[PDB]
């Protein structure tokens, strides 16, 4: 547990390390998704998973979220990218980190598609989890997760997920990114998880963007749903073989 | 009036002038410097004032890393400066003599203003960019920033700037981003662009390029003018002068 300084927003952020205290183990960076946290049951799933097979976590609070400083409603992928880059400048000075790797969810899962490409020289392979990587076209054609509008007179709020509230700011950012721009630039290796039965972000993008990728193995979890209800251990197993696979390259 | 806009504790010096006057209620143009630039510079001075001077408030601001703002000049990226654009007009929008707003900016500021009204593209009446700066993503891409050579797909975690200055790698992996011409054709309302024929820092031919795009936007060139028009100021605020009072009429 510590805080990582981004502007002078405090990031919250948790360092696990491999139960054997090595010396030298990669890192993944690990981003939880939309009104979530580091804290949650499938990112907490990940990281036991990764530790067991000797890397390091490192799971961060973006900017509104978790214990991180900022209101939820002022939060912006634009800040989520300016946060992610500030934890990467952080992981690069860790004596004990050899390769760095990304894994992140639903938002998160855009977010690390987003950041792994900006950081293409430095991430070695990346996660998306049921990447929300519509986020951006359905925002430019009048819906955030589940809530429409105008997309030419954004609303000044926007209030939905149970209580919370949201700046258009979050909307006219979103609009700006081309997300298959980022696809085209990280080459290296990625695995995208996803259900099927997805009731939040369709399966079918993922489908689309594992076939862009030049080379990204997707997994599916049979029947099963955004926060993998039925079958969290399809998940961690899918990103134990593929880590395995990688951290032996 | 001075005062400072929050945006996530980082506080961005701005100077809102008034059209003396008063008037009760008017238009309001914010203004952006470029890089290494602030709202205390020859040219932004000097536009603001003309601006005053026919009934438009004007509010410069200072962003991420420049002049009296915080945080560190090695640490902005265009993101944080949009960021910063978007807190200026979140502020201006509460503002109760406020009727239009417009925007204007300088070279980088230039850049990010043409970003910022086509993201702001229902709340923005007009869009000035002066000599902007629009190439800079572009020539992110191609690893040729600031005099320098270096690989775009292995940027170094230090660039030298101007004058001593250093600039972070982040910058680039964040300019390369932005598809300027997106932008671009986003926000059809009325645009002048003036640009000066031997900018020294910013080639006047993409200008050029970026007014045909638009859907409306007017070209006004500086026939032998520099990067912060050192001999014809008196033409770029003139431009000025004109386009906005034919904005103001309609
Ligand atoms: C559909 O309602 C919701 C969707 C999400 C999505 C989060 C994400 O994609 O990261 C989060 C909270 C909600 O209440
Ligand atoms: C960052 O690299 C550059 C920045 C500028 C911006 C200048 C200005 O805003 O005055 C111009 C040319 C460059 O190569």
């Amino acid at each position: 547990a510590m805080y990582i300084d981004c502007d002078g927003i405090k990031l919250n952020a948790y360092l696990d390390m491999p139960k054997n205290n090595p010396e030298k183990c990669p890192l993944c960076i690990i981003i939880h998704g939309f009104t979530g946290h580091s804290e949650e049951r499938h990112i907490v799933a990940v990281q036991e998973t990764l530790n067991e097979i000797g890397v390091a976590t490192l799971r961060a609070d973006m900017y509104g979220h978790g214990k991180s400083d900022g209101k939820f409603e002022d939060h912006t992928l634009f800040k989520w990218l300016t946060n992610i880059l500030a934890v990467v400048d952080y992981a690069k000075k860790l004596d004990f980190v050899t390769d760095i790797y990304m894994a992140g969810h639903s938002q998160g899962g855009l977010s690390v598609m987003l950041a792994a490409a900006m950081e293409r020289d430095i991430i070695k392979a990346l996660i998306p989890l049921s990447p929300a990587a519509m986020i951006p076209e359905i925002a430019r054609t009048g819906e955030l997760l589940g809530l429409k509008f105008d997309p030419e007179n954004i609303p000044d709020e926007l209030d939905a997920w149970d209580g919370r509230k949201l700046k258009g700011n979050y909307v006219r950012v979103a609009q700006t990114i081309r997300v298959e721009d980022f696809v085209d630039k990280y080459t290296k290796p990625v695995l995208i998880v996803h259900g099927d039965q997805d009731e939040a972000v369709p399966y079918e993008a993922s489908v689309a963007f594992s076939k862009q990728y030049k080379n990204c193995k997707l997994v599916t979890i049979p029947g099963d749903t955004h926060c993998y209800d039925h079958h969290l251990e399809l998940v961690t197993e899918a990103v134990k073989e593929f880590m395995l696979e990688q951290i032996a390259k």
